[PDB]
């Protein structure tokens, strides 16, 4: 397989090829004729660069879903201080979505997260997933 | 101190008053939600600053933006990092009963509104395994 200078890749690029191969496993539909973005993984947690990292390799291997950018979460149970309404506040955990055409498509990812997650390093591994459904799906622009 | 957001709230809270479905669990866990996008960013700003005083028992993200869908022809498909104009924010809820009810209060919300605010769009989401928010 190929190797960047030095005999190194980038955490992305080498995330892009895990991942490849995990799906690879899975012969599943991943696009419908009817095109909707009915369903999604939501990934959160590790730390801003483990998660910077997933979300460019999720998106070198699979040209099937669209990404949102890198993002926040609000806290659970008892917010943390600020001036604004309790449901507003701020945590420092990082999230970003993937939206997927197919169902089964989003729970063969999700799986595949979890399996690569759980190869690497804190705080890498400490990223959490849950595939997710959009009623009405989501008219992407 | 912010007449906008919180007639925003009022009008909010007018809508889900005829409602008395269970907004909280037992187990507390944040298994719904309704994925809100469009409209512009700061309407949809505003809708999210009144969504807070109008419903306590909810999470929001802040806004973020959308990627793009399918491009129509047989041209290049946008990458999935791509980031579009359009903005999006999720409230995070722990009943799907209560998503129901304000998915809907929302559409009627903003149906009473000049463009670009009856633009915004609003669906249920679901959560499979949940969200542990921190
Ligand atoms: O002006 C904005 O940006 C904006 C954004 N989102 C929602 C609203 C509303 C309302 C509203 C509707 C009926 C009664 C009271 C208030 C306004």
């Amino acid at each position: 397989s190929h190797m960047g200078q030095g005999g190194s890749n980038p955490k992305f690029e080498n995330i892009a090829e895990g991942l490849r191969a995990l799906l690879a496993r899975s012969h599943v539909e991943r696009t419908t004729d009817e095109g909707t973005w009915v369903a999604g993984v939501f990934v959160y947690g590790g730390s801003k660069t483990s998660l910077y990292n997933l979300r460019r390799g999720t998106a070198l291997a699979i040209p099937q879903c669209r990404l949102t950018p890198l993002s926040r979460l609000p806290f659970g149970m008892a917010p943390g201080p600020g001036p604004q309404p309790g449901p507003l506040r701020e945590s420092i955990v990082c999230y970003f979505m993937v939206f997927l055409q197919t169902h089964i498509f989003a729970e063969v990812l999700k799986d595949a997260i979890k399996d690569l997650v759980m190869t690497k390093p804190a705080p890498t591994c400490n990223i959490r997933v849950t595939v997710c459904s959009f009623d009405d799906g989501v008219d992407l622009p």
